[PDB]
């Protein structure tokens, strides 16, 4: 449908992006890019239900100039297909901060070295229902 | 230095659609773009503090194929530069309905026989701060 796509965030470090939507009820993957622009991601955010031979993993990886980096999947999936979940991205010099559903907060290192992120794209089994900049 | 752009928004009749930005404090008028993309908007909100020789007004239009339609004026404005202001659009085959911070909400005819809006952009006197679907 495919998923949002805004661009022009200029979301500065220290400032948090907040991601609410729906998780399709049955969902097998869904994804939150954030960067420069769908080439340079400083933040694929990947939670695989059921995915490239991931079950209920987060997977996250960076991009630059279309090539993945390497990817980074973490201990806990607090997501359940059919139900909203929100996810806060915080976005600082050195490193992305996310918070999980269920307080769970994790880094991944900005690779690109972005000083700002100026885009942002849903795809995949999750129907966005808000999105709060600072 | 525009404002945010959002594509493949996929709003549909019915569906509300509200955002809350922040204008800028030394506005002369700001600017909310809905439509398929930048030269088909079904809905051009421009509420002028001062200017194209208005006043405290604000002017809805559209733009179709490229070509900007007749203006509305509105009959009040519950705006102010400097300050957070929230609107909250719907739309049907006939007319989109804008509700305003105030409460009050007028329709604007949906010349372009719009059955999704797919395309939102503010520009640099309006800074977009959350987007809800609902
Ligand atoms: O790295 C994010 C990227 O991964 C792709 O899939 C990988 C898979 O995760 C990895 O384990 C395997 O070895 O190679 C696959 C191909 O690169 C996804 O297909 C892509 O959409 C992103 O999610
Ligand atoms: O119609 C939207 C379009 O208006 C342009 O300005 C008009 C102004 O609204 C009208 O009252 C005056 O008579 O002529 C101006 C120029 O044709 C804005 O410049 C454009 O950005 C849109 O807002």
């Amino acid at each position: 449908a495919s998923g949002l796509v805004a661009s022009n965030l200029n979301l500065k470090p220290g400032e948090c992006l907040r991601v609410r939507g729906e998780v399709a009820p049955d969902a097998k993957s869904f994804v939150l890019n954030l960067g420069k622009d769908s080439n340079n991601l400083c933040l694929h955010f990947n939670p695989r239900f059921n995915a490239h031979g991931d079950a209920n993993t987060i997977v996250c990886n960076s991009k630059d100039d279309g090539a993945w980096g390497t990817e980074q999947r973490e201990a806990v999936f607090p997501f359940q297909p059919g139900s909203v979940a929100e996810v806060c991205i915080t976005f600082d010099q050195a490193n992305l901060t996310v918070k999980l559903p269920d307080g769970y907060e994790f880094k991944f290192p900005n690779r690109l070295n972005l000083e700002a992120i100026n885009y942002m794209a849903a795809d995949g089994d999750f129907k966005i229902k808000c999105v709060a900049f600072d």
